[PDB]
């Protein structure tokens, strides 16, 4: 009964289609009050816009009729006498149900009933200006359901060409436009297409329902029979209706439902049409304060786009709040940037971020709203973008609604997702090119080129002064950069740049990058002796020729990409590692990864600590050699041969440690890890993100955190998180655990002086790697600038991107009853690669990530047994077996793992853990190995000689057994590869295949 009440109301009332059941609760509860909530003065701005509590009250006037007041009294007077009449508890809930149908008020006096609420929105809607009367374009029948059929990549410019008939009116908004989902409900098409047919109106407007092909098959059945229904009762005649829909998907029932309306003629326009009418209606008077004052025409909503990363785009919206908070003349211009991860977009979030904005403080103040469209969204930015800009409103299930305010201005970053003309286009782009378009083409705020906050930068500047005095061959001995100095021209910096970067089409994050190495460097230089006239005289020459020539080479290590569907990697050991440090006393130098030698050419050259081979000539000169020879400085040092305290003093004074306090006496500190731990250094000095690309075992995270405990010195002290990601995790956890890392950071700084570490390890394995590119990159959490002058350091580890053989994934595809789901079916995939087809399961990385992963080396065999040694003498240590217990486990465990190396048609994935596990398995069996060896020879003995069996190697073929061998299928070969391993009489395959079924056997009696 009530919903057919709430049928008969709306077909009386026209502007209750406007809101759905809990929006007309909430207003029913919220327009009497005062003042009403700001949400329902925004709902009711739909109707009569900037709608104020003056505007409610005076609609409020002529609603309570003393007729529904008398009916309130007689029912409040009735009603007990009806009550009484019956004894039946459900004969009085039925009179109270009809009583309330009759007159709510008088039951609810806090609460206006559904005739109340049409009466105020109506007069509401009069108190607003003209009325929108729009004419449908050619092709299209006024009282007819024009139906229109178009490609996806048409439906939503067509659309647009419909308003566009009319360009003096002003744009749509959800009273006309629904853009249909399959989680749409049947209330929100059934309150559009009562819209459209219902009277009560005072003008004629459009109603656009698109993607109607989309619509469930309950949803298109019950919105045809609705349509029909108000078609036969009394409507409107001249009803302008469209029913877009996609081309590829013309056989659902919507779309079939009107086939016989099908319209030939698809509306369209020029894409330059679309560009004037958006702008026409983005356009903000002179005399509304808006924050569109600065943006492209007085333009009220804006596009920050570009081909790649790292171009300027958050660089751009900051220099925009930056020039409204110094041109509006306000104290405060809020920037409320809005993140969007989620492969779908969801605009419940977006709306939720929104709504503290809703307030009137700020329905009159400039605000600048930055919606950043992540990499990971893939799908929904259109819908979004033409919801939010063009129809202007968004809203929830709930019933809570935000509607696009003039005065603030909406400011979408977003990376081209490369029809006739792309989606974005229509709106006003600005396009950030890179350094390389920026010198070729070229003031344009549209095309955007080099700052000047930057170039006038000393990241910028410094560099840029002496690579301006090297190519001219200067003298450099006495040049000395001055803080804030400015020189040069932003044309001749980035060229100088691009010469220097080592990078064919750089993005402006890796010359960002490459300056800030060159400048840190430079500057550590500057503050030592050697590169100044005094202390010295003039021992050295070419000092700084030297330093300039060898950093770009460091350079090129730290700054160049090591990543180029599926194809990212180029390897660790294939590149040298040339590294000179200023240390922090001001005294000594550091060299590391390569040797000074000299030559025939009276010069100087670099080469390969390990091959001699030369890496760089004429890298100095005999003079400059001999001289900081003079000086003591360490040159070809072979930091393999040196003691274990010489090289933690050497690494300690390269990282300004002070103390030489060794926290692992087991972590070889060989060449190569001191290397990577002073590139993971430098990078965090320099201020150079720090993502790692190694598979499991490679020993990053020991790495680390030995880096952690030597920066210690023994304090205890928690300067080191390590967060664990997997395919749970989320935007919200990663940011709470930077918040929480920032807090200790800044608790370990102002207590011990301490730096914590904030280690991401497998990154790549979420959706949510775009927060971890904020982290490190944007240096922001959800938003919010992370706090400088913290001591926190973040640190990413991404897996690799590698794929199953063919063979193996034949092997999977074949298990069982195989895969439930295709190879083509699953949407779980890269790309084009389902994400059950790779090693690791991890997701695309953010573009502007992939020019910073480098490789930290594969763990070589001889650090795999070093390892499986170590772990096999902590077993020792507890379970006391001899030396040949240790050798034979080393060997068996080595053997078995390049046994499932080499087998990559059955395993692809080999780390020490797996050893780690056979061990554990080891020490279990051994535990039991008494009972289990009684028991077992009590059940040979049942069923049937003694064969006495040495208990260490009985549980190290059952360990076997139990990891490599069940998991296999060629246990033959894997066999006979082992027992070679194996003791007398143990060095057959048979012997070990015997055992383990024994012990089977054992287990199942
Ligand atoms: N003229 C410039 N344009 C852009 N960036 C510059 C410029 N000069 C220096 N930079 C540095 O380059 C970096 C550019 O980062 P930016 O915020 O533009 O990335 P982005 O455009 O958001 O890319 P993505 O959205 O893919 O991360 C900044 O950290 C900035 O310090
Ligand atoms: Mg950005």
């Amino acid at each position: 009964s009530w919903k057919r009440f709430v049928t008969q109301k709306r077909m009386e009332h026209f502007y209750l289609n406007f809101y759905t059941a809990e929006q007309l609760v909430y207003l029913s509860t919220e327009l009497r009050k005062q003042p009403p909530s700001d949400a329902a003065l925004t709902m009711l701005s739909f109707i009569k816009s900037n709608c104020t509590l003056r505007d409610v009250l005076r609609a409020s006037v002529g609603c309570g009729s003393e007729a529904a007041r008398y009916r309130m009294r007689r029912v409040m007077e009735e009603l007990p006498l009806m009550l009484l009449s019956e004894f039946s508890l459900v004969d009085k809930l039925r009179i109270i149900m009809e009583q309330s149908m009759r007159c709510l008020p008088a039951f609810l006096p806090d609460c206006l009933d559904l005739e109340t609420l049409g009466h105020c929105l109506a007069h509401l809607a009069g108190m607003g200006g003209s009325p929108v009367e729009r004419c449908l374009p050619r092709g299209l029948q006024v009282g007819q359901p024009n139906l229109v059929v178009c490609g996806h990549s048409e439906v939503l410019p067509a659309a647009l060409a419909v308003y566009m008939q009319t360009p003096s009116q002003p744009l749509p908004t959800y009273d006309e436009v629904l853009l249909c989902t399959p989680a749409t409900t049947f209330e929100e098409v059934a309150l559009l297409l009562r819209r459209c047919l219902t009277l009560g109106s005072l003008g004629h407007k459009v109603y656009s329902l698109l993607f109607a092909d989309q619509l469930s098959y309950e949803v298109a059945r019950q919105a045809e029979e609705l349509f029909h229904n108000l078609c036969t009762q009394q409507h409107r005649e001249d009803y302008q209706l469209v029913m877009v829909c996609d081309g590829d998907w013309e056989h659902c029932y919507l779309p079939s439902a009107f086939s016989q309306h099908k319209v030939f003629v698809t509306p369209q326009a020029p894409l330059e049409a679309i560009q004037a009418y958006l702008a026409g209606h983005y356009r903000v008077p002179k005399q509304t304060l808006s924050a569109a004052a600065v943006f492209n025409d007085r333009l009220c909503v804006g596009i920050v786009a570009s081909e790649r990363a790292g171009v300027g785009k958050s660089l751009y919206v900051k220099r925009l709040h930056d020039k409204m908070k110094m041109q509006l003349n306000v104290k405060n211009v809020p920037l409320k940037t809005i993140r969007l991860i989620d492969p779908q977009v969801d605009e419940s979030r977006v709306l939720g971020a929104l709504l503290p904005f809703l307030d009137a403080q700020y329905q009159k103040v400039p605000v600048l709203f930055h919606l950043d469209v992540t990499s990971s969204v893939q799908t929904g930015i259109w819908v979004f973008l033409f919801k939010l800009l063009i129809l202007q409103y968004l809203m929830d299930i709930n019933g809570k609604m935000w509607l696009r305010n003039p005065c603030h201005l909406y400011i979408v970053e977003i990376l081209e997702r490369r029809p006739q003309f792309s989606f974005l286009d229509i709106f006003p782009k600005v396009t950030c090119r890179p350094p390389k378009e920026v010198i070729d083409m070229e003031r344009s705020d549209t095309e955007p080129g080099m700052d000047l906050w930057e170039f006038c930068s000393e990241t910028f500047q410094r560099p840029y002064q002496y690579l301006r005095r090297f190519n001219q061959n200067q003298d450099l001995d006495t040049f000395q950069y001055q803080e804030g100095s400015v020189e040069g021209t932003p044309e001749e910096c980035l060229q100088h740049f691009l010469f220097h970067c080592g990078v064919i089409n750089p993005s402006w994050s890796e010359l960002r990058n490459f300056a800030r190495f060159l400048n840190y460097q430079l500057r550590d230089c500057e503050a030592s002796l050697f590169c100044n006239p005094s202390f010295i005289g003039d021992t050295l020459r070419g000092f700084k020729k030297f330093v300039v020539t060898f950093m770009i080479f460091m350079a090129r290590d730290f700054a160049t990409p090591s990543l180029h569907p599926f194809s990212l990697r180029k390897r660790w050991e294939s590149e040298p590692h040339p590294y000179v440090f200023f240390n922090d006393d001001h005294t000594t130098m550091t060299f590391i990864g390569f040797h000074l030698q000299p030559n025939i050419n009276g010069s100087v050259d670099a080469i390969s600590h390990l091959t001699g081979k030369v890496i760089k000539r004429d890298v100095m000169t005999r003079d400059l050699y001999q001289g900081l020879l003079l000086q003591r400085v360490p040159f070809n040092v072979d930091f393999d041969k040196l003691p274990r305290h010489k090289k933690l003093e050497r690494l300690c004074l390269t990282l300004g440690i002070p103390q030489a306090t060794d926290p692992d006496k087991t972590y070889e500190l060989t060449t190569d890890n001191m290397l990577k731990i002073l590139a993971i250094e430098m990078r965090f000095r320099c201020g150079i993100p720090v993502i790692i690309m190694g598979e499991t075992g490679c020993g990053k995270t020991r790495l680390i955190k030995f880096l952690s405990d030597l920066r210690r010195g023994g304090t205890n002290a928690d300067t080191i998180k390590l967060v664990k990601v997997h395919g749970g995790t989320t935007a919200d956890m990663i940011y709470s655990r930077v918040r929480e890392a920032e807090n200790v950071a800044f608790a370990n700084k102002d207590q011990h002086q301490l730096d914590t570490i904030l280690f991401f390890d497998e990154a790549n394995t979420t959706e949510a790697i775009s927060c971890i590119k904020e982290v490190l990159c944007d240096h922001m959490v959800d938003g919010q600038p992370l706090a400088e002058d913290s001591g926190l350091h973040i640190i990413a580890a991404c897996n690799p991107y590698r794929k199953h053989s063919e063979e193996m994934i034949c092997r999977l595809e074949s298990a069982g009853l195989g895969y439930r789901v295709s190879m083509e079916e699953t949407a779980d995939r890269l790309g084009s690669i389902p994400l059950r087809q790779l090693v690791y399961r991890v997701h695309a990385l953010p573009p502007s990530l992939i020019p910073l992963v480098w490789d930290f080396g594969q763990l070589s065999d001889v650090a795999e047994k070093l390892y499986i040694q170590q772990i096999v003498q902590r077993l020792v240590e507890s379970i006391s077996l001899d030396e040949n217990g240790t050798r034979v486990i080393t060997e068996v465990l080595c053997a078995s793992q390049g046994f499932m190396r080499k087998t990559e048609d059955e395993c692809s994935f080999v780390s020490l853990r797996d050893v780690e596990r056979c061990v554990k398995v080891f020490r279990w069996f051994h535990e039991h190995s008494a009972m289990l060896l009684a028991q077992l020879n009590a059940f040979l003995s049942k069923s049937s000689n003694h064969t006495e069996r040495d208990p260490v190697l009985w549980s190290l073929m059952l360990a076997i057994g139990v990891c490599y061998h069940a998991s296999l299928e060629k246990k033959d070969s894997y066999r006979k590869a082992i027992a070679r391993f194996f003791p007398k009489p143990y060095d057959d395959s048979r012997l070990l295949l015997d055992e383990i079924t024994r012990a089977q056997d054992l287990f199942l009696d």
